[PDB]
């Protein structure tokens, strides 16, 4: 007998399914960030990881793999083939290559195989630009609007409330503001929102994110797009940031909390907007997704930029062939 | 009054020293790695990062602190000077660059990090990943002239956790189940202790005498040679190692920041065991704590594993005797 | 020889004192709770407990020892003795029993404990959650010698976050995204603050301007009288309370190990606050860090709110003002 | 339209059937130890509590959801029907029931399981059922006869708090972690439990080897102490508070996390041992177990002495001779 038969007795060795999987597509910096803070999190009893590089893919699963003594996620696999992901609860696409086709191409063949594997997962579009990929996401996969989540806004509130915190010499949790509308460069920040214990900034400090300020914290959304840049410059990409704010959304989903987070949702019938667009707004996370939308009050202004990136991301996606 | 004003009444300004700090010098993919692990196992009250790239440095601070909404750790500091380490508890080194060439490369790195240390956390443990491991720790344990429990080695700990996830993967068990000590030099000429291989306290050994012999059917010996095998395999794939030895490097700063005197294998001053009488260090089972390693624990070891450590010895101190401090 | 001395080599008999220690007082379901939820969260490398009933403080501290292989504090101690309580981060105060004759009883009981708290850790932050938890946190203070900083109430932590439970339930929502401060005196007199209720910084008020008034078609006043008489019926339908007290003052404990400076509705001194003149202990929202209460939030309240306060503050000093030291 | 509908656009309103449902059945002190060390462990998306005495299950749940702020568990349930259990993965059995009969303590907690066991199965067949009430050995064999369940799926709390207890012991004799400490107690639970000297032991290396005498009488050191020790510290803990509940609930929840996440760790747990160290029974002792999704998969074939294997036996005529006089 082998010495595995001499020390082991087996009991069954009935054929078993993954009951809390996740998939992470892409194995750049960006999805193995997302792929070891989703792992410290004990999220998943299974880590599948996919991309076209196979030799990074399978050394990136080994490294992974060597550091299971302390990890409590039993199984990592990794491949080429979608197989690998098949039963997923989860799919985090971070898969990326004017830069708008060359991605949608990359998700006409990434989408069917995930569903073709996972048809009851929850998509999480991380990718750039991320409201035009969760809308293509979305519309290759046929997926209802529930299970399709794009990043969109989350690491956008996230350095700001960190800039917030700093600011007041408060914790982040305890600073709440949302940074809302379209990922990146055109984010809003909601002034009306931004309190401490429930205590609005802005009723205490009317000229609140006006040119008028004496204290200009327009400055806190001018350094949330500033510090990304900087970012980039520095290091030349970002991984950290992202990684913990999608291990933090993949969270609420896992382990449905119906938590709110400003992530990229269809936003058709709500700031006047009539086109199939995907916006940031605060959408209530779990098992099935969003299943659930938070009605902003937005100033004329704030309605009025989610609008007009409406218009623009509209503008692009109607001349986009599948 | 300013807005902050407005909003909170102070109390007291006093700010005092970071009770729980750690310092990681060196922001490479190790260093980062390390970073975040023990950022996420909430280890630190303050995170501190040392390196000469200034804009790599900068860029790694700032991304970490950008995702402190997710985190317990609520200062992350960063600087090519070291007075942002001041007050460290635990002081985690992976800087570093012929071999007798590379060592001394190293070793004159170490020259101007350790001192540096040395003024800003006198009372610090050292915890040293840099390669070559064990004459890197050597090293510093000279140049800081502190006493041996608080000059720790990596060592033998990221050997041992991949021998555990091989033996898990071929028994179908936990690795936290499949008990297994690969102790001595870091790297090639490291030893597995068939002896202690065991699951539930069953030894592999006593069920399976050829086990870790060239006569075994089995070739259990694989699993060894598949822990040398596989880092090498993994540079190959992707250029350098990151994710396990991060999770190991916390897993060690987990028992010395909580005083859990948990047991590792990890490189310490072997002087005065298996017939070794120079200062070099190896790595053995160490019990791990608030003032680094207090103890240690006896392996048996078989004459043939006990040759290869005075071997192993014998080759670390020809190379320090030679080094230029 | 020892097994011990042939199985271990000892490299240093150094004495060692914890970095992290919380001490619990009283022993009862509310600080057994406490225990149980700092062990969990691991908060501390050394817990201690304190009670008058020694047979019950032995079985409870061996309870939890029987669990060490599960939890990462790795000493639990405890005695009549305060000696056991030395070198406190944080020492919670749970001990305890007409309605001012019980008041005088808590009084009696807190000129023993607090002096010797105060003796063997002088430096802590002392966490008061024994009723009347206003009354006995400015006991506590009055006693102690201690400034303000560092004598916290767990006044309306607990009423806050039933009222979020009750909210988020409504809401549909989960109660760490539904927010909403209860504060003043803590329990059948605290203060629902209607103005701060919202969901994604969308005030609720603003929604429905009849949020928290008699004509409230939803009778959303209902919430707060809820967190009053929940109180009461989970006493009539178990005896106690004891595991939402437990988790809430492990976030506080959470906050002050960490040094955090997180936000949380604790019992400060508020005189100087809302027309309030006497030395009197009301929950506001606190930054709690390693120094305890390093700074307050300053709600702007109602004049019904602020009236409502200030009648609790006069009330409290009543009874204050009569105590026998 | 009311204040949720003005803020809230609700995108569908369908809830999917338990996804990692724990329920834990009997809210006594054990209940409610494992039913707070599952929800801060995370184990579960959604906790069911059953019990007889439904004011203290109503308080028991409502104290439980007063702190939902602090927990990751959203949905805490309770109820004296089982259809507040349907669909749970797992089911933890902790109900229970002035000197009686060994047989006849025994066949009241039989009576308990004749109603809970079959209420259990109806609204949850392929659930995993964890038994804690004692005598554990005896009442998982119950548990296995009266759900009809496979025996992988019939796990017995059995020898896994007497190990944890004899670890802590261990580490406090060595100045090491209980983590890094090793040794095994299996067999019967409670006070005729067999420590396997030969596996006791620190980063690989054998106490015994070291230290022949170990677990002797003749051992000047008295290492069978530390055995001792286990079983007289549960009746130290019963004398002292009037029962026990934290480490139970520790080590209960252990369990659970290995079950939930498929973790494959070794655990001694008592499973059915017909087939081993000649016993030729239907009877449940502890042997080291590998614990998953499908629970008990594989064990451990430890190597015993003479000795061991005698005292296994000897639990095994005893507990069959309880059990063939069962009434169903
Ligand atoms: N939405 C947000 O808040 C943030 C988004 N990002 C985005 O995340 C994306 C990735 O960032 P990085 O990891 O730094 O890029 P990367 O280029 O380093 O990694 C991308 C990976 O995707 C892989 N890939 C390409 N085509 C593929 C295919 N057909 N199937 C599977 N894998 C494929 C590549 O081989 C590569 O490994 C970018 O689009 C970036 O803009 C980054 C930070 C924040
Ligand atoms: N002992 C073990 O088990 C393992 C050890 N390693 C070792 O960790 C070390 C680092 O690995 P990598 O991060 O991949 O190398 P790396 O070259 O990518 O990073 C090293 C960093 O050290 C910095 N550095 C150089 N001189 C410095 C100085 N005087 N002060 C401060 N920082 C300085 C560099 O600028 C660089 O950022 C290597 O020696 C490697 O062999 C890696 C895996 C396992
Ligand atoms: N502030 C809040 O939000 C809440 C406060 N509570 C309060 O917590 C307190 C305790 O509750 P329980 O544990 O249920 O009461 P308990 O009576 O069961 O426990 C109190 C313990 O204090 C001990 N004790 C009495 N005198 C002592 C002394 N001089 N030194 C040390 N220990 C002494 C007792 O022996 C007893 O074990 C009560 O005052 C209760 O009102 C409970 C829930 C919430
Ligand atoms: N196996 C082990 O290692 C350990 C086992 N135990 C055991 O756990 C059991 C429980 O301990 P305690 O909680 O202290 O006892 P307890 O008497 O305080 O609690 C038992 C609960 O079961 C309930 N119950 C009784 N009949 C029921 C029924 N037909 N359906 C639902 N619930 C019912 C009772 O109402 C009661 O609330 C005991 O049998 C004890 O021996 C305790 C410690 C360790
Ligand atoms: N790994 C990687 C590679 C390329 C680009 C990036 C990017 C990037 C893009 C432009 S500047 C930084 C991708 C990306 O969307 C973010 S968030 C962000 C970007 C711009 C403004 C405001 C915010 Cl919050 C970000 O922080 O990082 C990351
Ligand atoms: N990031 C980085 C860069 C260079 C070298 C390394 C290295 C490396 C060296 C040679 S092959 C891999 C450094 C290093 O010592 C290890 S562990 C290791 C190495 C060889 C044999 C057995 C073991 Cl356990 C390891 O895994 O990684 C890492
Ligand atoms: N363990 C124990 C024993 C006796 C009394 C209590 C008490 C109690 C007191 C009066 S009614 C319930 C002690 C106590 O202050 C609380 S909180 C509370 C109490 C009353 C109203 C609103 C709130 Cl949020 C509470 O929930 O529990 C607990
Ligand atoms: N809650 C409660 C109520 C009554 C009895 C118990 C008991 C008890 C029984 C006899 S002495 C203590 C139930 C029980 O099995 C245990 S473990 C145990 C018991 C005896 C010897 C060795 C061990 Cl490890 C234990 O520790 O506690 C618990």
């Amino acid at each position: 007998a082998t010495l595995k038969d001499q020390l082991i007795y087996n009991l069954l060795k009935e054929e078993q399914t993954p009951q809390n999987k996740i998939t992470v597509v892409g194995v750049g910096a960006v999805g193995m960030a997302c792929a070891i803070s989703i792992l410290m999190k004990d999220l998943a009893d299974e880590l599948a990881l996919v991309d076209v590089i196979e030799d990074k893919l399978k050394g990136e699963m080994m490294d992974l793999q060597h550091g299971s003594l302390f990890l409590r996620t039993p199984k990592i696999v990794s491949g080429k083939d979608y197989n690998v992901t098949a039963n997923s609860k989860l799919v985090i696409i971070t898969a990326g290559a004017n830069l708008v086709q060359r991605n949608v191409n990359i998700f006409k063949f990434i989408i069917p195989n995930v569903v073709k594997y996972s048809p009851n997962c929850k998509l999480l579009i991380v990718s750039n630009p991320v409201d035009i990929l969760t809308y293509v996401a979305w519309k290759i996969s046929g997926f209802p609007k529930n299970r399709v989540i794009g990043s969109g806004c989350n690491l956008d509130s996230a350095r700001f409330r960190y800039l917030m915190g700093e600011r007041l010499g408060v914790h982040p949790l305890s600073c709440h503001g949302w940074v809302l509308g379209e990922h990146g460069d055109s984010s809003v920040p909601v002034w009306s929102g931004m309190n401490v214990a429930g205590v609005s900034l802005k009723t205490l400090h009317p000229d609140l994110g006006t040119d008028k300020d004496k204290e200009q914290w327009k400055e806190v959304h001018k350094q949330v797009v500033e510090s990304a840049y900087e970012v980039i410059k520095l290091k030349g990409y970002t991984s950290w940031a992202i990684g913990l704010s999608v291990a933090d959304l993949a969270e609420s989903i896992m382990k449905n909390l119906r938590r709110v987070h400003p992530v990229s949702t269809m936003i058709k019938g709500l700031y006047g907007i009539k086109d199939d667009v995907f916006l940031s707004v605060p959408c209530i996370l779990g098992q099935n997704g969003i299943s659930d939308l938070v009605k902003v009050t937005l100033t004329s202004e704030e309605e009025a930029r989610l609008k007009k990136s409406a218009d623009t991301l509209w503008g692009i996606q109607k001349e986009l062939q599948f």
